């Protein structure tokens, strides 16, 4: 492939042209007035969104070398995404900053690579500075409040994931769903449910309801595939003979036992239930064991060594009351051990530490909520898809920014933090006049979040920055009633992992940049 | 892909005017003096049809920004059609002049955010005023009146539809298919009728009728594949014995029945007929059910627990009388018990309630006219194919507008309705000014049905809106008359479900658009 | 795709322009002096014909706006060809007249819709005064004058069509194939025919025939696959000793029975033929019930109850003669009870009345000619294929018009019943202004085909036209031999249900092209 070069100034222009390009577009989305961005989906109804992560992504330029710019800020966006929810938009304006002020000191010649020494002096010490700004957040009062900031100002969305912040606990997992009804509706699942259903519709001893309760009832979690209702039988007689109700939970089951259930059942000879194992595999295999603990109860097996129709009616779990569904399965309050499931959920909490996959360590977190804590799911509302696509970004948003602010505690919102900060790191000063003039960089670009939020309300950027740098403590400008006044106090909240995470990621890709000397790209 | 980018009133320029050729398309069908748009079907006759949401998802522009606008707008004429059929022309109409009105208040520097709040305060305040002024429908006089108007002032489309509305009951559906005689007829089923033929032409012991009538049968519904008279024969010879006609109802049948049969049939000994068990799968058996509810009978399974040839003649059901043809089977006036089958159909209305298919919510409602209520199909009759389709849409929407207005009442037509709304709710206020700017925009945009209606007539949209606005009540210009007039008496009545999810539609996906600031699609 | 969209006039105008450009073509050919157009076919020699159907298939035009409106009155010329082979000029002519005099009202700002209407109320009454003009035809001298007029004024082609309509009575088919003899030649077979020929040549009895002739035949109609002579023996010892011939109709048969045959009748032991059973599937079931009642014998079969092998010759059918080719199977003169014989004529009418698949209905109708009817093939000759093909378009029609004309009765020819018909309808008036022009409209047109038959003639179609008016009852132009004279008295006679199904179809599309006001279609 014949390479085109580009060297010196020439090749900093064109990627600064592209970094300008992706920050434009998601700056306009930055502060409560700022306006949603429809990018264009071909297969599809374009998508309006206010979030800087996704518009980012959509962004290229036909423009090889400016290409290769835009490509380059688009990390600092996708890492802020992976780190926390929000933060996406005011990283790109930080990163937009630095790249252009550095640019401007590399032109007056300027060493790059102590400017960006500099930078990086400075983004360490701001990082510390905000942890001691940070407060911790837990109230819900303030967990609600987080959430509203996070969510575009809707009272409403922080309201409810406050709610369902504090019917999970902390161990708990909240997750959001399209939900049809217009207005949004949390409902919290008690204890542990998987989503399997009954195998047999004859199980349903509750016709009206359309689901099998059995009050009292024994709970069999087998291994394998079961259809010897033949070879089972004696452990079968020592329950109808008890005649508690009973589960099977089971992986592979025919009409050799569900006839046979059925003409014990629906003759009343015997009551039962029966249901299909959640997931596959080795995955199963850990989730049954957490449902034997606290069952008080056992995986009853013969890889881990039982004939299973030697087991006796004491080597079963017992709880309070089951009823399932064609989707659904629910268990009430367990038999088990108290300090046993604590236990296992403290040797489970080693895995969640260890976990090396965060996707299988939310799995994790779901075996952990269904476990000890609850599993809670936000039904987002709107009359249309192009409405509950932009709803439920948000509501994402709020839930993830609840999570960070109680986790590293709360700063000041509107980017008087970054201001206050940046003002308390003056002194700071580098080994060489260029690590000093980095270090200027860095401060300067700090106060960009405030100016563009500023600038989307319209009001003029440089004289709400002089009155707030002014100003101290929490003081700061908001920008939906275009007032001045402590943050804390008017609820404008932003969790502190967000802004230190949008700092640290924006220096990273921002001091490599300054630092490109040569550009090679495919010619065009 | 390269992405082209445009920002603040460009973008919006093209996006609207993507917007006006989409409106302008649906716009002229608006009205009973509305025209028709003759969309071109490439693989055949271009098609002829006055239906907004048909000519919607038609249109699409080569401007790739001006495309963006027309496939958000095709949303809310979708979503108005998914609601009811009728609606998605005025929800079009609407949408349009919410944006218009919007982008000029963006244009004046109004926050975009803050009208989308103003204007979806309006619609929440309206929607509420419009139940009020909803009065019940369920005369079949106003029944007729909300078909008629809905098909094109078509009376005899109205007329017809009002007796199948009375013939079905509110269970029964009512459904419409091409007939080829030129005037349209209704042809009422009454109970339990499945779409199965007679298994062999020698069963039928009435040859000029071409079908097989067993007067006072009884009723075999059977599990499984059956090939085995082999097996079967006691129950066979008990019947036999008893000397009442029966039916088999079954999956799978060989010529080792059929023609055993026919050598007891067509020879004296034994009164038999058989047909094959409707559909496929669980479906089937959840319908067997219903039956057996229906004739006082039982679902007979070795799956749920007898041997078919251990069943007694009192295990079957019985009915009245039953009439087979190759593709028709009907079954009239069960034995089973009234409030076992009440129950069936309220444990069935439970299903109707929960069903999260609303597709398999209709085969729930299928099963409902079956067992208790009717089903009902019209003729729709045209002289060419390019009639009948354009008649049918008439139909259907006809079919939709008498369903919505016997469940959520009636309001004025011709656009008095959204007229009255907007008057009594001017003093609306919202928190800021550019909230109270967005009030007044969702108020003006509400007069768009009534001023595009009277376009069509060719008389002054403005002078007509005047005298409407200074009328009160249901005062109203009949566009058809040219006059004006109650519309209530007059006949022009409008279901209040259609008029509520057009305003609904319009605004949600309206606000969004006027809140866009940057459009980003693939370079041209 | 990116669609390109036309409003109002701009619209009207390229559609009107399509239908002329297809109008044009079928013009030429309306008329005795009408000529013919070379169709081109690219995998062949072009095709010359006077058929309006074929010529409006074959158009198309490239300017997509105008192919619109071509596709459109292409389906008018189509239907009518469904409903009667004749008609498919006439039809695109009327129609033609009908938007040419539609778009120029709704120029002048008429209601499209109310047009619609009045010329939709104008053919209804139109309708009821053909039926009133229309006076019976059976007489064969009409008969073949309808023929003629057919067939472009071929007496000979009227002539031989009476004669096979004669023949082969009401419940007769007639045929038409192509014959290499330059002259017509017309066949009747005589009784039922099955195209199916012996199995063996050694079976022929005659050799300079060619032929097996059974004089005295006994027949037996067998069901399913029969090549065990090892198994139907005794049945064949009996008819060995009774000394009549004997018939197989069997599905599948093997030299077991074929040497075996020959061994008995070659040899003189025995009397015996065997031919293939017609056709495949339940069909040929069917099909052999009719051979069995007229042949005063069974169905022998197993699947219907019988050891084949157990049957007595009372139990097989018997009938005078029986001749077979190697294509060709008749049978001359049941045994058959006469009632039982007509009772399945009947009960096969009332199949015929119920069905669904026309084209099975004529299969019907070739079963009831076999019955009791006859089956005429008319050999069309001419010297080459170019010839042949255009010559059996004309017969083809003639046969269409002569079956229209007996069942519905006969009107003037030549365009005067439409003429009479319009000036007895000149006070009709409809509801508003509008209607009264759309009334007024369909009258105009009414008077199109007489015009265009004038025009292809040369004379001045309007003088003509006004002393046709001016005339009364059949007077009307006779164009060949260009004088005004009665049309019956000079033979020039239209079928009514040619005439009527012309106008109705004409008068659909057209109101609906009328109404039309704006058109989608891909971007060029
Ligand atoms: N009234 C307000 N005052 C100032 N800023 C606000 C106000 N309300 C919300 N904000 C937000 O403005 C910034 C929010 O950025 P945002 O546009 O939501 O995307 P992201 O969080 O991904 O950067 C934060 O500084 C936050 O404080
Ligand atoms: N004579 C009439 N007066 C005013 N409007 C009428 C009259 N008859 C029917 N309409 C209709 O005009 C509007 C019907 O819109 P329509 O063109 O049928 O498509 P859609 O119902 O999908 O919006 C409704 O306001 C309805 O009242
Ligand atoms: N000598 C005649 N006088 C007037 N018209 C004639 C004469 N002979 C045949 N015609 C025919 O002219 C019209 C025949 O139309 P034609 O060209 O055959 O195609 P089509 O029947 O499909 O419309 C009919 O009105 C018929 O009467
Ligand atoms: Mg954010
Ligand atoms: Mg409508
Ligand atoms: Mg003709």
């Amino acid at each position: 492939a014949a390479k085109d070069v580009k060297f010196g100034n020439d090749a900093r222009v064109k990627m600064l042209r592209g970094v300008n390009v992706l920050a434009d577009a998601v700056k306009v989305t930055l502060g409560p007035k700022g306006r949603n961005v429809v990018l264009d989906k071909s297969f599809g109804a374009p998508t309006i969104t206010k979030d800087g992560v996704s518009v980012a992504r959509e962004i290229e330029l036909e423009d090889k070398f400016e290409n290769m710019g835009a490509q380059m800020v688009k990390e600092v966006a996708s890492k802020a995404n992976d780190a926390a929810g929000d933060g996406t938009t005011t990283a790109t304006v930080l990163a937009q900053a630095i790249i252009t002020e550095g640019l401007k000191a590399v032109a007056a010649g300027m060493n790059p690579m102590d400017l960006k020494r500099g930078i990086d002096k400075a983004v360490t010490a701001a990082v510390e500075e905000l942890k001691a700004l940070s407060v911790p957040c837990s109230d819900s009062k303030a967990i609600a409040q987080v959430g509203t900031i996070s969510a575009n100002s809707d009272e409403t969305v922080g309201k409810l994931i406050a709610e369902a912040m504090d019917k999970v606990g902390k161990e708990g997992v909240i997750t959001v769903e399209d939900g049809t009804g217009l207005q949004d509706e949390l409902d919290v699942v008690e204890g542990m449910q998987f989503d399997r259903g009954y195998l047999s519709p004859y199980f349903i001893n509750k016709p009206e309801t359309g689901a099998v309760e059995l009050e009292s009832p024994f709970i069999l979690l087998a291994d394998k595939k079961i259809s010897n209702i033949r070879e089972m039988l004696p452990v079968l007689e020592a329950v109808a003979k008890a005649g508690k109700p009973l589960l099977i939970i089971a992986e592979d089951v025919e009409g050799e036992a569900l006839a046979t259930l059925v003409v014990n059942t629906m003759r009343g000879i015997v009551k039962v239930a029966a249901v299909k194992a959640p997931g596959f595999g080795d995955r199963r295999k850990a989730m049954l064991q957490d449902i034997a603990t606290l069952t008080g109860g056992t995986v009853i097996s013969e890889e881990i060594g039982m004939e299973l129709e030697k087991a006796t009616l004491e080597d079963l779990g017992q709880a309070k009351r089951v009823v399932i569904n064609k989707d659904t399965t629910t268990i009430i309050d367990g038999v088990g051990e108290e300090a046993a499931i604590q236990g296992r959920v403290a040797q489970i909490r080693q895995q969640i530490e260890e976990a090396t996959s965060d996707y299988d360590r939310e799995k994790l977190q779901e075996r952990v909520a269904k476990l000890a804590g609850g599993v809670a799911v936000i039904k987002v509302g709107a009359a249309t898809e192009v409405e509950m696509k932009e709803k439920k970004a948000r509501v994402e948003d709020a839930l993830h920014a609840t999570r960070a602010a109680v986790e590293e505690g709360v700063v000041a919102g509107g980017g008087v933090a970054l201001i206050r900060v940046a003002s308390k790191l003056a002194d700071l000063r580098g080994q060489n006049e260029d690590q000093n003039v980095g270090i200027k960089v860095a401060l300067r670009a700090m106060e960009a979040p405030l100016r563009q939020i500023v600038l989307n309300c319209g009001e003029e950027p440089s004289v709400v920055a002089n009155t707030v740098k002014g100003g101290d403590g929490n003081y700061g400008y908001n920008a939906a009633t275009e007032e001045y006044g402590n943050m804390i106090d008017m609820g404008i909240l932003d969790p502190t992992k967000v802004t230190r995470s949008a700092l640290q990621y924006a220096a990273s890709v921002a001091g490599l940049m300054i630092t490109t000397e040569c550009m090679v790209t495919d010619l065009p």
